């Protein structure tokens, strides 16, 4: 499956937000990312 909102993880500093692949990978509403994630050191406080 493809991701809907088309965008690589990368932090959203509206409040907080994770807007991407991460988003999925928070919300437990994919569990698998074999896509492009280079590993971000701020992406191993909220997803591994």
């Amino acid at each position: 499956r493809l991701v809907e909102d088309g965008k690589y993880g990368a932090q959203d500093d509206v409040n907080g937000q994770w807007n991407g692949m991460v988003r999925e990978l928070i919300d437990h509403k994919a569990d698998l990312a074999v896509a492009p994630l280079a590993i971000t050191y701020v992406r191993e406080k909220v997803i591994d």
